[PDB]
C-alpha cells in the first residue's frame, strides 16, 4: 500500500566512494578492486576546462600528481590510464568492500538510483530516469562530479551512470562506466544544449496500473483503442510512440489488474485530451513518467 | 540545481537489519550492540493478533522461542524484555556494524528516511514526513513490520520510527524506538481510524523558496500580508496555522532569496485562492508539503 519514488539501498555503493584531487581540481571517484574510476576532467586546471586537450594534459602528469583519499586513508596511485571520458587510477590496495558488480549501459526510459556525493562523502540518494534526450533531471550541486547511478539485481550492483556536468537548462549529463557519454555531449566547460525531451509513454501506463492497484480508478472507461489510433494522439502531445514490445512488457500488470493494455491506452488518450480537471492520481496532478513497469511490480507486488 | 525527494544514504542502517521469528510469526528487527529491537506483535500467533494480551503471551515464552537471523548467521537469544510496544531481545553477540546512534522522537511535519525491509532484507529507501495526524504516507507491503525510519546528523544515526501497521485508508502507523506510538493507535489487528490530516504550511513555504532558488518565480507578487490575515485564509483551506517560530525557521531561506516570509505568504495566499491554472512549480502541479526548511537548505546550499 502507498506508492513512493523508491531508491535502492545504497550501502553497497557507499563504501566505494573516494575523493580524487589532481592539484587544485577535485571530485568523486569509484573504488572497485584496485582501480579508481573518475571523470578525466579532474586533470584540468581551471584554465584547461574550457577546451582541454586531454591527451596532452595526461602525458604531463605522473602517478604522484593524483591524491586519492578514502575517508582518512590515502591510497597510493601506481598507474593511470584514460578510457574515453573516464580515468582509471590503479592503486596499491584493493577495496575490501568491493561488491559484486558490473558495468551496464541503460536505455532511455530506464530508471536508476543516484548516490550524490561531495568530497568523496555520500550525501543523499534518489531515483531518476534517463530521459529520451539522454539527460537526467537530477539534484546536484557543485562538487558532485563523479557521483554514480546504479541498480541492484539480487546481490549485484549494476553501475550505469557517472555524473559529469550540468547543462544550462539545469539538467545533468554523464557517461557510462566505460566513459562513453549518454547523448551528444563532450566533457568540456562550454554551453551545450539538449535535444527536446518527450514523455516516456510506457512508464505513464505502468504508473496508471499502479494507481488502479492502489484503488485510484476514476480515469478508467469502456473504450478500447488500437496502437495506431493511440500513437496518432501520443505524437500530438510529445509522447514517445508505443510499440508491441512495450505492450508486452506491460503484460504482468495487465494480468494482475484485469485491464488490457489497449484498454488502459484509451484512458490515457482521454487524460491527454481532457486533462485531469483538478483530480489527482496517486497523489499527483501530473502524469508521472519516471516509474518503469519493473519499478511498479517491485513496489506493488514484492522484490527485495 | 534540480530538486528531488532525497533520502539519506542507508548503509549505516542496512547492516543493522535482522529477521525475527517467533513460531510462525516473522518480521524485521534492529540489531544495535547486543540488543535486537522489534515490534512486540511478533509474539502473537494468528489467533492472538486481534486482541492480544501481551503480558500473558510474553510470560509463556522462553529465549529459545525466538529465532533471530542476521543474513545467514543465527543469533543466540539470552534474554527478553518488553518496553511499551517494542520487544528487546538480548543476544550473545554485539553487532560489529553498530553505528553511533540515538533514539529520538520526531514532531509532526518533520521528515525522515525509511529503509523498507522484508524478511530482514533491505529492499528500498525513500523520504517521507510525519503527518499532523501522526500517520505516514509510506510505501509498504506485507512483511515490512519492524522497518525503521531515521535521520543522519554528521556521523550519527537518529532512529525515530519503527513501522508497525497499515490503517484501512492505506496510511501507516508506528512507534518511536522506545515503543510509544505516534498518534492514538494500539498494536492490534483491528480497524483504527486516523484523525483528519492537514497541510504542513511551513513546509509549503520552504518549498516555494526552493522553487525561487531554482528559477521558478511566476507566483511571486508585491503584496505583503500579516500572520493573522494569512492564518485566517490558511484555516479555510485546512492548512496548519503559522507561528512566529515558523517564520523564524524560514529565516535562512528569506535571507538567501531576498523575499520576506510575509511576502512569500502573500503568494501562498494567492495560490490557495486562485489555484495554479495549469502551471507547475518545481515540476509539480500541487503544493508540496513534505520538505522541511532543513531539507531545502541541505539540497539547495550543501550539507553531507
Ligand atoms: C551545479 N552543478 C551541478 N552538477 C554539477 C557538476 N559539476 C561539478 O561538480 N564540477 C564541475 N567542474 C569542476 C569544478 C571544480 C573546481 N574545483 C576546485 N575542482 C573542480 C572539479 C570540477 Cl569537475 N562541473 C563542470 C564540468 C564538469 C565536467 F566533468 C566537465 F566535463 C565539464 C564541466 F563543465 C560540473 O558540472 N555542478
Ligand atoms: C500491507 N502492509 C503494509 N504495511 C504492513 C505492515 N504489517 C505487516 O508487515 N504485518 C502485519 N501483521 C503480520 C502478519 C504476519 C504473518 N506472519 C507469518 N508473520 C506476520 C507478522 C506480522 Cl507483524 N501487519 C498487521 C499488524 C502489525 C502489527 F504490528 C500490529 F500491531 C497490528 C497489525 F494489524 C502489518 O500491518 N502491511
Amino acid at each position: 500500500s502507498g506508492f513512493r519514488k523508491m531508491a535502492f539501498p545504497s550501502g553497497k555503493v557507499e563504501g566505494c566512494m573516494v575523493q580524487v584531487t589532481c592539484g587544485t581540481t577535485t571530485l568523486n571517484g569509484l573504488w572497485l578492486d584496485d582501480v579508481v574510476y573518475c571523470p578525466r576532467h579532474v586533470i584540468c586546471t581551471s584554465e584547461d576546462m574550457f577546451n582541454p586537450n586531454y591527451e596532452d594534459l595526461l602525458i604531463r602528469k605522473s602517478n604522484h600528481n593524483f591524491l586519492v583519499q578514502a575517508g582518512n586513508v590515502q591510497l597510493r596511485v601506481i598507474g593511470h590510464s584514460m578510457q574515453n571520458c573516464v580515468l582509471k587510477l590503479k592503486v596499491d590496495t584493493a577495496n575490501p568492500k568491493t561488491p559484486k558488480y558490473k558495468f551496464v549501459r541503460i536505455q532511455p526510459g530506464q530508471t536508476f538510483s543516484v548516490l550524490a556525493c561531495y568530497n568523496g562523502s555520500p550525501s543523499g540518494v534518489y531515483q531518476c530516469a534517463m530521459r529520451p534526450n539522454f539527460t537526467i533531471k537530477g539534484s546536484f550541486l557543485n562538487g558532485s562530479c563523479g557521483s554514480v547511478g546504479f541498480n541492484i539485481d539480487y546481490d549485484c550492483v549494476s553501475f550505469c551512470y557517472m555524473h559529469h556536468m550540468v547543462l544550462p537548462t539545469g539538467v545533468h549529463a554523464g557517461t557510462d562506466l566505460e566513459g562513453n557519454f549518454y547523448g551528444p555531449f563532450v566533457d568540456r566547460q562550454t554551453a551545450q544544449a539538449a535535444g527536446t525531451d518527450t514523455t516516456i509513454t510506457v512508464n505513464v501506463l505502468a504508473w496508471l496500473y499502479a494507481a488502479v492497484i492502489n484503488g485510484d480508478r476514476w480515469f478508467l472507461n469502456r473504450f478500447t483503442t488500437t496502437l495506431n489510433d493511440f500513437n496518432l494522439v501520443a505524437m500530438k502531445y510529445n509522447y514517445e510512440p508505443l510499440t508491441q514490445d512495450h505492450v508486452d512488457i506491460l503484460g504482468p500488470l495487465s494480468a494482475q489488474t484485469g485491464i488490457a493494455v489497449l484498454d488502459m491506452c484509451a484512458s490515457l488518450k482521454e487524460l491527454l485530451q481532457n486533462g485531469m480537471n483538478g483530480r489527482t492520481i496517486l497523489g499527483s496532478a501530473l502524469l508521472e513518467d519516471e516509474f518503469t513497469p519493473f519499478d511498479v511490480v517491485r513496489q506493488c507486488s514484492g522484490v527485495t
